[PDB]
């Protein structure tokens, strides 16, 4: 996250990590035994970190369990990034309590002008790069789809939508993706891509959370 | 490396990536069974590939052996990357040829206005993060102390060195740390690091390698 500011400890209870031996991206806990994440995050075997604040340190509300199945959207175009959404179903369900809660399906599609809050362990700086510790926060609006499709030709398909500022200074970066966008406590983006971070004119795109509901319950029931 | 272009393959035969499951740090060859590097590539346990061209690609030439002694510079202060300098001695030799070969140490500290080549795969981008496959290459001059000076106050202290453009869009980002910096065949610099990448006014700083030939040698000899 660049530009954001520094959660409230416990604050984006949701918020989970996915882990390989290092963190590599965010995710979402949408119930005690399934997290959505986006597909480009793929790996064989990851470990979803929950209740963490501080990546690095052990603070005592973590929890730690493997992926059991880790199952990207059918339709997950690597080019395009169209349907860049997966889900992991936990080998295990997770305690819910304070700081391991978690966030609601969208049940409309956000209106552009909605503020939001994005959260990460991404990386935090505008050019180079520096991964924090504690994670990050970041209020931020959805944009309309005009200026999205104008800042990116072509590129955007209805499934994705843009958050955050045109003038830049404040954005979602790499190690952030895969991570949820909250809008009036519900998921109604997911971490996906920008050209660079938090450049002016390069607003960050997101998955539209809300056009999967149905793909997103179908496979929970499904497995 | 910012702004660089794809080296000819097997044309930086002393290049070493520094491998721990993923490649994070780049090296030198300075003979059969030592690699110099950054005191903040300090890893427990590293795997050091040569011959290669494309990190991701197994082309034949790769030749992939274990660190057996990582030992960072004593003078390694963490804070201001002040003999930010490492040596692994190889758990066993290579067998030195056409894409493994090795790199002099400098015989004098290089004027500034000499021409350098930098290599690694580092991160390509000025803002996000992007990995090249391909091994990257720049040539760049080695600027005036009083320029690196003046972009980073207080910061330069004399085992550092400045190289690239003050206008920016060329440089050595992430990922290429720990690697070399060669003018007229011999290694004068480590990738170290810089404000960002590529950003005008921001040169890359670099450990002046000269400034250790004396503990490179005592080590390897005591070792
Ligand atoms: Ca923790
Ligand atoms: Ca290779």
């Amino acid at each position: 996250i660049v530009g954001g500011y520094t959660c409230q400890e416990n604050s984006v209870p949701y918020q989970v990590s996915l882990n390989s031996g290092y963190h590599f991206c965010g995710g979402s806990l949408i119930n005690d035994q399934w997290v959505v994440s986006a597909a480009h995050c793929y790996k064989s075997r990851i470990q979803v970190r929950l209740g963490e604040h501080n990546i690095n340190v052990l603070e005592g509300n973590e929890q730690f369990v493997n992926a059991a199945k880790i199952i990207k959207h059918p339709n997950f175009d690597r080019k395009t990034l169209n349907n860049d959404i997966m889900l992991i179903k936990l080998s295990s369900p997770v305690k819910l309590n304070a700081r391991v809660a978690t966030v609601a399906l969208p049940s409309s599609c956000a209106p552009a002008g909605t503020q939001c809050l994005i959260s990460g362990w991404g990386n935090t700086l505008s050019s180079g790069v520096n991964e924090p510790d504690l994670l990050q926060c970041l209020d931020a609006p959805l944009l309309p789809q005009a200026d999205c499709e104008a800042s990116y030709p072509g590129k955007i398909t209805d499934n994705m939508v843009c958050v955050g500022f045109l003038e830049g200074g404040k954005d979602s970066c790499q190690g952030d993706s895969g991570g949820p966008v909250v809008c009036n406590g519900e998921l109604q983006g997911i971490v996906e891509w920008g050209y660079g971070c938090a450049l002016p004119d390069n607003p960050g795109v997101y998955t539209k959370v809300c056009n999967y509901v149905d793909w997103i319950q179908d496979t929970i029931a499904a497995n």
